[PDB]
């Protein structure tokens, strides 16, 4: 018979296959530890297993995703008693940001692609127009909803990545932070009539994971 | 007084921070209390940012920060015992946290981004899948993962090609995309007094559960 009669364990999403995840039936806190296979649960014991029968040890044998599964209901079985260890996974940093709307690809996890619009008229300071009106508004989330503890949450840095014509720096700077546009010079419409940019949004922390959407800028009378 | 004169860990750039990452002074395989401390090394200065011995006692080594391949794959520990130093070398194994590339792959100056891709393709009107297929793109349709070095081979994913989204809607009609190879067929002849061009969004993702697409366009012209 087991000492808790059930058992609790958090495993990080990106937590390479191989890792042990508990090894709380060592030190007198659980004889031949088997997994069984859970019908409540079905796919638990494909993603645990236990090794060494003799020391019951926990270690993670396929890979996990917190989009998929957030919670394993692993029963462990001794050599007659079983318990039950819950498993819950924690979000990891394995997504990068996403444009807001993002409307769903029918079949897909995919955001529909985007793109932005604007419209400049021509020979207005910059002094009258900024900041420059986006519909919809730029703005970008991280994938990843739940990532704790919030002070490991990344910031978003926005940015123009390329564009045509290719003398657009002239005219637009993007705030890296707001994604606020502004024009940095009036536009003439005989030398530009509009402008057709790539825009990024990437996290902070050294991991960009980069979202792209366009941006049309339209030049008026 | 150290047992051996080097030690050496790998690390899969993926493993979370606080993860125990090397315990092999921990069984009398380091020195003869005895306590176990990092010290900056001037070659290696992000070593001991990278790393930690949280508990002085045991020696054991602990993930400090997140690690990421493609900045740096290899770091020199130099652990101390108290008294004598010795260099633990731990090498970071390339880890599945990007999906593909479309190539070819430009690098956008200051970047790590490639250039964005427009795939071109032009097709006859009027004349049978049987006389065009497969449907020429320039330069080819092709991607690969942006991990260089997954190990072992057979850890690898598959890239899953498909077209997205396309405009005007009744493209998937006329156009099928191999989902392994990209092969692009045409599945009927094309009248051009009712469909001048195709604008289409392809789409390169990983086979195994973490998708990470990457996604290009493909311009498709009718004529004559
Ligand atoms: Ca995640
Ligand atoms: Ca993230
Ligand atoms: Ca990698
Ligand atoms: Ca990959």
């Amino acid at each position: 018979t087991f000492k808790h009669e059930s058992y609790y364990a958090t495993v990080n999403e990106l937590t390479p296959v191989g890792t042990t995840i508990f090894t709380g039936f060592s030190g007198d806190n659980g004889i031949e530890y088997v997994i069984q296979y859970n019908p409540d649960d079905p796919t638990s014991n494909d993603t645990f297993e236990i090794p060494l029968m003799l020391t019951g040890n926990i270690v993670l044998r396929k890979r996990l995703n917190y989009e998929d599964k957030t919670r394993y209901f692993v029963i462990i079985q001794a050599n007659t008693t079983t318990t039950t260890l819950t498993v819950d996974v924690l979000d990891g940093d394995d997504l990068g940001p996403m444009f807001l709307p993002c409307v769903l690809v029918p079949n897909t996890r995919d955001c529909r692609p985007l793109t932005y619009q604007a419209a400049i008229p021509e020979l207005r300071t910059p002094e009258e127009l900024n900041p420059i009106i986006v519909t919809p508004p730029i703005q970008a989330i991280d994938q990843d909803r739940n990532i704790q503890p919030p002070s490991d949450r990344p910031g978003i840095l926005y940015s123009i990545l390329v564009g045509t014509p290719e003398d657009y720096p002239r005219f637009f700077h993007m705030h890296p932070r707001t994604a606020e546009l502004s024009l940095l010079e009036p536009v003439n419409r005989d030398f530009h009539q509009k402008f057709d940019l790539v825009i990024k949004a990437e996290q902070d922390n050294g991991h960009p994971l980069p979202a792209f959407a366009g941006l049309h800028i339209e030049i008026l009378d």
